[PDB]
């Protein structure tokens, strides 16, 4: 996989979030992860909803650097957003909420699950602190 710079444009939810990508505006879904959301009706905000969505707004808003890195599958899904890793700094943006227990990992759509294992060992962690969602 490589990474590719992009810049904020602004964050929607958790795990959605607007980014320029090779100059052209862009919806980016984080891979493999679900956030409560704060986006729905029958929903409404769901609760750690609004905690998980301040986070990744702060994590890129405060980054020197923002990357986004695609996986070895389809790019984009149905709804036309963009399907990556988002790092800050270096770090990953869909590690760093699952392990803060914010984010649940998704259900995986091979081939796009080179982060899988990586990203359910962080949410054992998660589980095992008790931290928000699991608490």
């Amino acid at each position: 996989l490589h990474k590719e710079p992009a810049t904020l444009i602004k964050a929607i939810d958790g795990d959605t979030v607007k980014l320029m990508y090779k100059g052209q505006p862009m919806t980016f879904r984080l891979l493999l992860v679900d956030t409560p959301e704060t986006k729905h009706p029958k929903k409404g905000v769901e609760k750690y909803g609004p905690e998980a969505s301040a986070f990744t707004k702060k994590m890129l808003e405060n980054a020197k650097k923002i990357e986004v890195e695609f996986d070895k599958g389809q790019r984009t899904d149905k709804y036309g957003r963009g399907l990556a890793y988002v790092y800050a700094d270096g770090k990953m943006v869909n590690e760093a909420l699952v392990r803060q227990g914010l984010a649940k990992v998704a259900y995986v759509y091979k081939p796009n699950n080179t982060h899988e294992q990586h990203l359910r060992k962080s949410e054992a962690q998660a589980k095992k602190e008790k931290l928000n969602i699991w608490s």
